[PDB]
């Protein structure tokens, strides 16, 4: 194995790549990166044995083919670390991997590319095409609400679901909840799976401001996003996801409208005053105003007044502060809906001016 | 205990009497600001009872005097928070300190101002005056050489010695050294204090970049710098500093001079195969090149050849590598040099154009 590349043709893709693997990952070998040269191209692909990252990159010098396994975040350092463009050669000797550029020599140690790990073949069911900047919505959109190390591994993770001509996405807590669909112009079977935490991360990490379309594939247990030269690959959680439709309030007919951002920052203050473990906030409503007020263990309390647009009857009721904020964070939007029923009852909130996406949040016993 | 201000003019002495790594308090009152106002000026402390800082801001809006002290951060929060040009009025009340701006109220706990730890007054014994820049320049060439946790105590700190015309600082962590001095343009009497950890990163904070000048008094066990509206006092160190002019070479006539940024960046890529604990690397200095060596226990080798002026006897010389890139991201300059006398004897490394600071490092032997 031989090939001499550009810096710059490596830096991008090694990035990408070493965005996987673990802390020692305990298994060395997931430390290294799988380097593969055959046809006229270098491959790249980092693991973690849940997911795995590819990118390809063109040889135009001179190259031989063959594979090796070398440590990640040696070799990145060794390119990112060289002169702007430099020409970097490197070819497999022994049971070491050589690197030259200019008068730098480096020797890494390598680890077989036999025993680099290999996700197995599966086989796609449904495939779809859809802008980079619609994923980041959908994930942006419902991230925050997923579970962290709950017990009940799928809420650790988050919904892709697939229903006539819309994506959508679903997390939740157990407490808080967020979904988000968007038409993606292509009509779809009617498919469920869930990405695991790592993988919605890396999803995420892959976007990246260009015109390159996001190409999905889902199987029974995995899933595969292609842009450009790059490949992510995800194992699925498997599980079953609560439904979403189940969750949405009911008859949420008292509806209060405000500003978003003055609502977030009349929360931001209050909750420095709530109980820094429950973060309890108490919600007046009355007619087009709303109070917030909250209070700590050392006795003290915030007070903020605001003017809202709000009709029905006066009601109480307490949130966890921090999945109120959460939500206005994601929100981004001119002005808020949030929508009532009672005291002991979920609210839904969204964007006055959207139905894209909703949140629901349990109201607090306060 | 009364007062009105603009939230503005409130923003920059908080954050400047909440001075950071001090997250967890000892005693309780030292998670409070002192708040006292007297003679037309709201004075806010803060302390850790080794070193305090206190900012004054003028009011010239109704106030009435007194003293009360509050949660630091929460305070804080609350004022940050607010809307930008916000007025801020302040009223002791009982056991509460009550704010209010707008329509948004907040009771904090108190504890009394008479509880409040005081340094002691002690009476300075050499002042002088002199540039925020100078200060800056001071610190940054030579903080990274204080020891940390060392049992010989004294080298946790830094040396501010006055001289002649001249301020200097050193640290040494018996491995390393760096000093640097500053012409100041006052006659000032000899003198050598030991400034601890926490105090140099303090100084180094209330630098900000104006042309208020610092004003330094140092007494028999404290130093005091103010500027602006905003005074800094610490504890001095109690011991006796090591004399740099001992730990300079005594004649090194090798003398090999090369650009900074070409040897930083050969050094950098090397250690990359250094020994992650020793970081051990090898120089092999040569008619007019240098040939910088390293490896690791798992028989990984980095190799750079650069070219440099040198016109001594071959010497082969190993360093912690670590030492060496810190002197050379401390020099800022565009050539150094490094002088030398043989193989198992300390290496001063120097700006080529510059004598301001000198840099000393002890050999390891590899
Ligand atoms: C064996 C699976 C058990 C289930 N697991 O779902 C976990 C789960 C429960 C409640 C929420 C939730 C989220 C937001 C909210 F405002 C109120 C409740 C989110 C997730 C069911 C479920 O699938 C239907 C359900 C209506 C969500 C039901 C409730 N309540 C359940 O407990
Ligand atoms: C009781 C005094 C303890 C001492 N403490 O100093 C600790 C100390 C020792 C060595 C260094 C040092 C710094 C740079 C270097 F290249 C080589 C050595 C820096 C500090 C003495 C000392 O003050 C004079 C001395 C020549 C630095 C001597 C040595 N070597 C000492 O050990």
């Amino acid at each position: 194995m031989k090939f001499t590349v550009e810096r710059e043709h490596l830096l991008k893709p090694l990035q990408q790549v070493s965005g996987p693997l673990g802390g020692r990952p305990t298994l060395p070998i997931l430390g290294n990166l799988l380097l593969q040269v055959a046809d006229g191209t270098l491959s790249l692909t980092g693991t973690d044995l849940e997911m795995e990252m590819v990118a390809r990159v063109a040889l135009v010098q001179p190259h031989e083919p063959g594979a090796t396994t070398v440590p990640a975040r040696k070799f990145f350092d060794i390119c990112r670390g060289l002169p702007e463009g430099a020409e970097i050669a490197v070819q497999l000797e022994g049971e070491r991997m050589l690197v030259r550029s200019g008068r730098s020599r480096f020797s890494l140690s390598t680890l077989p590319a036999a025993d680099f790990p290999n996700l197995d073949d599966w086989q796609s069911e449904v495939e779809f095409t859809l802008p980079q900047a619609t994923m980041k919505r959908l994930i942006e959109a419902t991230q925050f609400s997923m579970a962290h190390q709950d017990v009940r591994y799928y809420l650790n993770g988050m919904l892709f679901e697939t229903e006539g001509e819309e994506l959508r996405t679903v997390a939740t807590d157990g407490h808080r909840l967020a979904v988000c669909s968007m038409p993606i112009g292509q009509s779809l079977p009617s498919h469920s799976v869930i990405v695991p935490r790592k993988g919605v991360i890396e999803l995420m990490r892959m976007l990246d401001g260009g015109d390159n379309p996001l190409r999905v594939q889902i199987g029974s247990n995995n899933i595969r996003a292609h842009v450009g030269d790059f490949i992510f690959t995800s194992k699925l959680v498997d599980g079953r996801f609560p439904d979403y439709r189940r969750v949405l309030p009911k008859n949420p007919d008292k509806h209060l409208e405000a500003g978003c951002d003055l609502l977030k920052q009349a929360f931001a203050r209050a909750a420095i005053l709530s109980n820094e473990k429950f973060r309890g906030v108490r919600l007046y409503v009355s007619e087009n105003q709303l109070k917030i007020t909250a209070n700590n263990p050392e006795q003290e309390e915030a007070e903020e007044i605001l003017d809202v647009t709000y009709s029905g009857a006066e009601m109480e009721i307490g949130f966890n502060v921090s999945y109120v904020l959460d939500v206005l964070n994601a929100l981004k939007c001119e002005n808020v809906r949030m929508m009532l029923t009672d005291s002991v009852s979920s609210v839904q909130i969204e964007d006055a001016a959207s139905q894209s996406a909703a949140y629901v949040v349990m109201p607090m016993r306060l």
